[PDB]
Formats: C-alpha cells, sequence, structure tokens
C-alpha cells in the first residue's frame, strides 16, 4: 500500500459532481422504492461501471421510448432530452422521473425562452454529442434559428437572419479555455448578443479542469478515470496532453499499462464527473503494485453543492 519509487498525487476536486450523484440516486431510489425493472433512457451517466452496477440492481438501459412497455417507470438520463422526447413520454402510459442535471435544465430553459421570442440562438458545443440533441431540441420556432458553433472559426463563418436579436448558450462540460476563445469571438462579432456573463460551463467542470492543471504541473503522467464517451473526462485528459504530459483516459485499473509508468517519478490521477471513487482507489492500488507510494491528495477548491432527488424518490 505505501512506500516506493513513484510518487502518486490525486487531483482535488475529482470524481462525482452534484448532478451525477443525483442521477445515480434517482435510479437507485426508484429501484429500491418501486422494484426492478426500472427503465432508463440511455446511460444515466457516461460511465460503464456505474451503468453496469445499476444494470445488476435491475435498471434496464434502453435507446427509445418505443422499447418501454406501458405501465413502466422510465428515467431520463442526466444529459437531458429534447422537447420531442419529453412529449412522446408524456403521451405514453409511463411514470417518468427526470434525472436531467439541474444545470443542464438551466441551459434548456434559456434555449426554450429564446425560441418563444423568435430570437435566433447559438450553442457552443461539440457536434454529434447527446447533450447537444437535447439542448438544440428545446428550440422549436421556425421564424428563428438554432446554430451550433465549435470554434472561433465557426463564429466567423456563421450567417444569421437578424444579428440584432441573438442569444448564446454553451454546453456544460466543455474546455473552459477553448469556450472562452469562442465567446470572445462571438461578443466581438455580435456585440448586442445576449448570454451569461461567462459561459454555461458548470462548476464541476470548471473545478476539475483547474485541478487537472495543478496536477499536471507536478506529474509526468496523468491518468483520468472515465469512459471513452464521457466528454468532461475527455476534456481532462486533453488538458494534460496539451500541457505536454502523457495522459491516459482509463475506465479502470486494468487498462493501466506498465510502460506508461516505467521509470516515472510522479504519476497524477484524477476522475471525471461520472467516475466513482472505488475506481480511483483501485487505480491507486494498481499504481502501488507498480512502485507507487501513498497517494497524496493535492489541496483544492472546496465543493459544497448537492442536488436532492425528487421528494417522491427519497
Ligand atoms: C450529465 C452531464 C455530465 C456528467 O458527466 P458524464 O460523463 O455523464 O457526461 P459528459 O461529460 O456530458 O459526456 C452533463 O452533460
Ligand atoms: S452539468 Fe451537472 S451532471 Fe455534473 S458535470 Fe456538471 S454538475
Amino acid at each position: 500500500h505505501h512506500h516506493g519509487s513513484m510518487q502518486i498525487l490525486l487531483a482535488n476536486p475529482r470524481g462525482f459532481c452534484a448532478g451525477v450523484d443525483r442521477a445515480i440516486s434517482i435510479v437507485e431510489n426508484a429501484l429500491a422504492i418501486y422494484g426492478a425493472p426500472i427503465y432508463v433512457r440511455h446511460e444515466v451517466v457516461h460511465n460503464r461501471y456505474v451503468v453496469d452496477s445499476l444494470r445488476e440492481r435491475g435498471a434496464i438501459f434502453i435507446e427509445q421510448i418505443s422499447e418501454v412497455p406501458d405501465g413502466a417507470i422510465l428515467i431520463f438520463s442526466a444529459h437531458g432530452v429534447s422537447q420531442a422526447v419529453r412529449n412522446e413520454a408524456k403521451s405514453r402510459d409511463l411514470t417518468v422521473f427526470d434525472a436531467t442535471c439541474p444545470l443542464v435544465t438551466k441551459v434548456h430553459m434559456e434555449v426554450a425562452r429564446a425560441s418563444r421570442r423568435g430570437e435566433e440562438s447559438i450553442l457552443i458545443g461539440h457536434a454529434g454529442h447527446p447533450d447537444v440533441e437535447g439542448t438544440m431540441g428545446q428550440y422549436s420556432n421556425p421564424e428563428g434559428g438554432m446554430y451550433l458553433v465549435e470554434s472561433p472559426d465557426d463564429v466567423w463563418k456563421l450567417t444569421v437572419k437578424n444579428e440584432e436579436k441573438l442569444s448564446f448558450m454553451t454546453q456544460t462540460t466543455l474546455s473552459v479555455d477553448d469556450t472562452s476563445d469562442v465567446i470572445d469571438a462571438l461578443r466581438k462579432r455580435f456585440p448586442k448578443i445576449v448570454g451569461p456573463r461567462k459561459d454555461d460551463i458548470c462548476y464541476a467542470t470548471t473545478n476539475r479542469q483547474e485541478a487537472v492543471r495543478a496536477l499536471a504541473e507536478q506529474a509526468e503522467v496523468v491518468l483520468v478515470v472515465g469512459s471513452k464517451n464521457s466528454s468532461n473526462s475527455n476534456r481532462l485528459a486533453e488538458l494534460a496532453q496539451r500541457m505536454g504530459k502523457r495522459a491516459f483516459l482509463i475506465d479502470d485499473a486494468k487498462d493501466i499499462q506498465e510502460e506508461w509508468v516505467k521509470e516515472v517519478k510522479c504519476v497524477g490521477v484524477t476522475a471525471g464527473a461520472s467516475a466513482p471513487d472505488i475506481l480511483v482507489q483501485n487505480v491507486v492500488a494498481r499504481l502501488q503494485q507498480l512502485g507507487g507510494g501513498e497517494a497524496i491528495p493535492l489541496e483544492g477548491r472546496e465543493e459544497n453543492i448537492v442536488f436532492e432527488v425528487p421528494k417522491e424518490l427519497r
């Protein structure tokens, strides 16, 4: 467990955010209260261990509301659903509980409010991601418009109907440094545009990036615990890599390759927002097998935010 060659450092904060803790408990609590099966639309969170653990408990993960039988209980995932998907669930004989992150619902509601006013909306976000369908699918007014931008270059190439009546929003897990450049480009291009002071990047995302930066100034190699389809986890690995360090996104301790830490003197470990602590604890045990000493957590920003389950799920 505890003395050896290679130092192990743990980023702070790392691992579960308020939204993911809430989402998991909505699924656990529905299973404990109503019994298996409970249907969840898509993975509740982008972590295969969390998804497999709930499956064991009796959660059924489906792709389409059309796979859910009448009379069932269905949960929307933490990443949110479009208005279409919600109405479709409303039209069916189903009890729905919604695990959408409150901080995502926040962004959904600003897109819906723009549609109602005929204002065009720009989302900063990555194409071909689940969170994006959800958020873009809050916009329904055909007089207006809804556009996705990924880069300052996309802002420069964008053409809009009425630059005078424009709003922007952003996904919640994006790279803070890269979103800042995009928003600077938007506000210069469109100085009357309205959006939030800074972005709609959530506190967990911002904190985990700040922590991985601090981590990555000290360690040669960075391990980010999270699944390949977790965009926040991926942003953490990428930050470290962009600081010139080898950085590995790993689902669990078994993905660790001895070469990655051969002759390494400081290895840093973090966890995306959907990765449970038992995964990190297993990584640390594996790193110790490989010569690591005691894991030292870095000092870090305190997080104190909690989102409660719906009262009917306590
Ligand atoms: C629900 C949510 C984040 C929790 O982390 P996840 O890893 O589940 O999702 P993401 O990073 O969006 O791929 C906000 O999209
Ligand atoms: S949007 Fe919500 S699910 Fe976590 S990564 Fe941010 S608090």
